């Protein structure tokens, strides 16, 4: 009735779940490549989500396992480890003091469940690739947020497998609210929605409102869901805000993917995508490009919304940013 030494080493690593920069890769290793399941389960236990939502634990694990097994292990970046990381990062963002007691349990469950499934069954190529190659997925979803529609459809479809309906006890109301929210969040993970997401977020910041003991005031779905979308979006692009040790493995993995994608593009006639070009790609320039133009403005804006909560995070990102500049 006692944990194995591995289960234990694994538990201690998990003692870090509330902290930015958990070593998710070790956990991936320690758990036999179940980082998504153990972290999810840890988070679910930790937030008491099973009781609150009457989620049977065996059902929770079955779904978790099923879900994790639908990420591709043969995909360098968009796999269950990335899933797990985004989950845990979202987890941590939700705990930010500026948000204390702001969101309901259902909104938390949505944010976390969204993060868990937001890339599920990712082929490791981009929307544009899928579109240009005339792939089933692209045709299924009429070229619009192809991947993200697919992650959702799969994440929800997996609830129907044997003993997988983790939401079997929620009322229709809870379920419809959860579903809509989860959909709005995962749809907002599409990079082409970035600029708009940020705009709104800056606007939230600009037309800011706080209330009692100083935590964001949000008295409508549009505002609530926008913060959640930006939150999970931030987690999705949180890698450059992690300790360089983490950041670099993530860059390795993303670059492996882009290069592999550029490999399929180069042969299949297509002109090697942006930054995907093998040998002709500067990873260090691309990381500065990405940080300066996309990642920093997102996190700076997010940091404002939650000032001073995200300061260490934003600082890490700037350190990491300058670092890559060393590599020039
Ligand atoms: C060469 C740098 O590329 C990326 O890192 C990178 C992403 N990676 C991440 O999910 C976060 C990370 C930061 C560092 C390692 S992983 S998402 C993305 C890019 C290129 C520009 N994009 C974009 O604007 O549109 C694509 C649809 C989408
Ligand atoms: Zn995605
Ligand atoms: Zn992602």
């Amino acid at each position: 009735g006692v944990k194995t030494e591995q289960e234990d080493v694994l538990a201690k690593e998990l003692e870090d779940v509330n902290k930015w920069g958990l070593h998710v890769f070790r956990i991936a290793e320690l758990s036999g490549n179940r980082p998504l399941t153990v972290i999810m389960h840890t988070i679910f236990q930790e937030r008491d989500l099973l009781k609150t939502f009457k989620i049977p634990v065996d059902t929770l694990i079955t779904y978790l396992m099923t879900l994790e097994d639908h990420y591709h292990a043969d995909v360098a970046y968009h796999n269950n480890i990335h899933a797990a990381d985004v989950v845990q990062s979202t987890h941590v963002l939700l705990s930010t003091p500026a948000l204390e007691a702001v969101f309901t349990d259902l909104e938390i469950l949505a944010a976390i469940f969204a993060s868990a499934i937001h890339d599920v069954d990712h082929p490791g190529v981009s929307n544009q690739f899928l579109i240009n190659t005339n792939s089933e997925l692209a045709l299924m979803y009429n070229d619009s947020s192809v991947l993200e529609n697919h992650h959702l459809a799969v994440g929800f479809k997996l609830l129907q497998e044997e003993n997988c309906d983790i939401f079997q006890n929620l009322t229709k109301k809870q379920r419809q609210s959860l579903r809509k929210m989860v959909i709005d969040i995962v749809l907002a993970t599409d990079m082409s929605k970035h600029m708009n997401l940020l705009a709104d977020l800056k606007t939230m910041v600009e037309t800011k409102k706080v209330t009692s003991s100083g935590v964001l005031l949000l008295d409508n779905y549009s505002d609530r869901i926008q913060v959640l979308q930006n939150m999970v979006h931030c987690a999705d692009l949180s890698n450059p805000t992690k300790p360089l040790q983490l950041y670099r493995q993530w860059t390795d993995r993303i670059m492996e993917e882009f290069f592999r994608q550029g490999d399929r593009e180069r042969e299949r006639g297509m002109e090697i995508s942006p930054m995907c070009d093998k040998h002709n790609a500067s990873v260090e320039k691309s990381q500065v490009g990405f940080i300066d133009y996309i990642v920093h403005p997102l996190w700076e804006t997010w940091a404002d919304l939650v000032h001073p909560d995200a300061q260490d995070i934003l600082d890490t990102l700037e350190d990491n940013r300058e670092w890559y500049q060393s590599t020039i």
